[PDB]
């Protein structure tokens, strides 16, 4: 799982 | 699972 | 699992 | 900005 | 920002 | 900012 | 800021 | 700042 | 900063 | 596991 | 900073 | 395990 | 600074 | 288990 | 400082 | 176990 | 264990 | 165990 906000 | 927002 | 913000 | 609840 | 509930 | 609650 | 609750 | 509650 | 409560 | 804030 | 409780 | 904030 | 209860 | 606050 | 209660 | 804050 | 604060 | 305040 990944979950990312950049 | 990928949940992205940039 | 990878949970990242930057 | 990510609001998430599973 | 990352606001999560699992 | 990360907030989680698993 | 991380505020984790596990 | 890093408040974890496990 | 660290507060850890486990 | 990777919780990760920059 | 560190204060912890295990 | 790893939590990091940077 | 370092405050600890074990 | 790895906590880092920089 | 070092304040230690085990 | 590390807990580290720089 | 390492809990180190510097 | 380590424990270091520097």
């Amino acid at each position: 799982v990944q979950i990312i906000n950049k």
